């Protein structure tokens, strides 16, 4: 469990981690799009586009280019292709906790 902590922080890499909760309405999704971008040092989740009037967006602090690391406490290593990454966004109900880091690093950026 203290092991999770760290596998964050190597995810995240320096950059500010934050982990916060989000009540998923019965219709209508959190509100944000995301794409999967390639490291070198495998794969991550990062927010796109947050919709207008969106629990996202109302809640004020998700911010696009951020990189979801954590859902539920299921960290997303390399276990989960990028698809089941979003599959479990997708079928979450209720209250959704996200472990976010702040930004993208250089390295997603080589291509």
């Amino acid at each position: 469990c203290d092991e999770f902590d760290q596998l964050i922080k190597n995810m995240a890499q320096g950059r500010h981690v934050e982990v916060f909760e989000l009540l998923k309405p019965p219709s209508g999704g959190l509100g944000f799009s995301v794409v999967g971008l390639r490291s070198e040092n495998e794969l991550g989740i990062f927010v796109q586009e947050i919709q207008e009037g969106s629990v996202a967006h109302r809640d004020g602090r998700l911010k696009e280019t951020d990189q979801i690391l954590a859902i539920n406490g299921q960290a997303l290593d390399q276990t989960i292709t990028h698809q089941q990454a979003i599959s479990i966004l997708q079928k979450a109900k209720d209250t959704v906790q996200l472990v976010i880091a702040r930004g993208s690093l250089p390295q997603y950026y080589k291509v």
